[PDB]
């Protein structure tokens, strides 16, 4: 039964669609913690209250290192506030932009802890949709963490959704090339242009993209759904297993 006075709020983390993410304390524990703050009448308008609900009660039984931790919920007439894991490290997202691009070592070992939570998450019939960088999360150990509300940008949706289990196959070959490359692989100046390269899976490799690289996102940027790299042949991957940590 957590109420909003069992925390004390900090710094502001973000801006968001539906409200606001803090720093807190809870009060008894001393822990650090994300408090996210969610306004009713924002979901009513949207229409994703309902869904909210689902979601967040799919999360609650989510215990997996390289997914976000809800730790609680609760609202009191207005906002609906999740006790979320807070991460020290940032988004992926900003330490890309940071670097520029990742190395091998780096890339792989994020698709192995992107793939191992999916796999995870499989094993419990649950299903996510499109990932995007900026909702990958950094814990303190240097592990990425998913963190979004997809569990059940057009530069990261495949084919079928411009659709069930296999979506994220295709963010996992998204995700990979952007990590080595710098920038997503359907990246295009106009809306039109970018449609029609994810459509046609039209895309191309940098010179500095190793062949083991270009296997791995091949198989796994497929039109066909079904033919697409599945998470145990990605974990199995002779470049998955040579580069990751
Ligand atoms: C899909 C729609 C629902 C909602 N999400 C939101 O409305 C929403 C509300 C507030 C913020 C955001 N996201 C953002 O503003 C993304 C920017 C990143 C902020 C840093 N966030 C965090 N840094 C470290 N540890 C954490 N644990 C949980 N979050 C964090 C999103």
């Amino acid at each position: 039964q957590w109420t909003l006075e069992d925390f004390d709020i900090g710094r502001p983390l973000g801006k968001g669609k539906f409200g606001n993410v803090y720093l807190a304390r809870e009060r008894q524990s001393k822990f650090i913690l994300a408090l996210k703050v969610l306004f009713k009448t924002q979901l009513e308008k949207a229409g994703v209250e309902h869904q909210l609900r689902r979601e967040v009660e799919i999360q609650s039984h989510l215990r997996h290192p390289n997914i976000l931790r809800l730790y609680g919920y609760f609202h009191d007439a207005t906002r609906v506030y999740l006790i979320l894991e807070y991460a020290p490290l940032g988004t992926v997202y900003r330490e890309l932009q940071k670097l520029s691009r990742f190395d091998e070592q780096r890339t792989a070992t994020y698709i192995t802890e992107l793939a191992n939570a999916l796999s995870y998450c499989h094993s419990k019939r649950v299903i996510h949709r499109d990932i995007k960088p900026e909702n990958l999360l950094l814990g303190s150990n240097g592990e990425l963490k998913i963190a979004d509300f997809g569990w059940s940008t057009l530069d990261y949706l495949p084919p079928e959704m411009i659709h069930d289990e296999k979506v994220d196959l295709w963010s996992l070959g998204v995700l990979c090339y952007e990590f080595l490359v710098g920038m997503p692989p359907f990246e295009a100046h106009t809306y039109q242009e970018t449609y029609r390269r994810i459509s046609r899976v039209e895309f191309t490799f940098p010179d500095f993209v190793t062949e083991g690289a270009r296997d791995l996102i091949s198989r796994l940027l497929k039109h066909n759904a079904s033919q697409r790299l599945t998470l145990a042949e990605v974990l199995e991957h002779p470049w998955i297993k040579a580069n990751s940590s």
